[PDB]
């Protein structure tokens, strides 16, 4: 499983 | 801003 | 399963 | 922001 | 059985 | 089993 | 952030 | 900024 | 069985 | 499993 | 910063 | 600045 973000 | 995950 | 989110 | 998971 | 949400 | 989270 | 594991 | 990972 | 975080 | 983050 | 290890 | 890794 995995995941990202950005702001 | 944003995320996305996943499993 | 999963999500995505964005603001 | 978001969560998943399974068994 | 397995679950995702996100807000 | 397993999961995944984003904030 | 993001966390994901499984067993 | 940002951030990803996985397992 | 593993893990992978972020911040 | 892995990881990457920029700021 | 991020983690990640297994077994 | 940033940082990767993986195991």
């Amino acid at each position: 499983g995995g995941y990202a973000g950005a702001s």
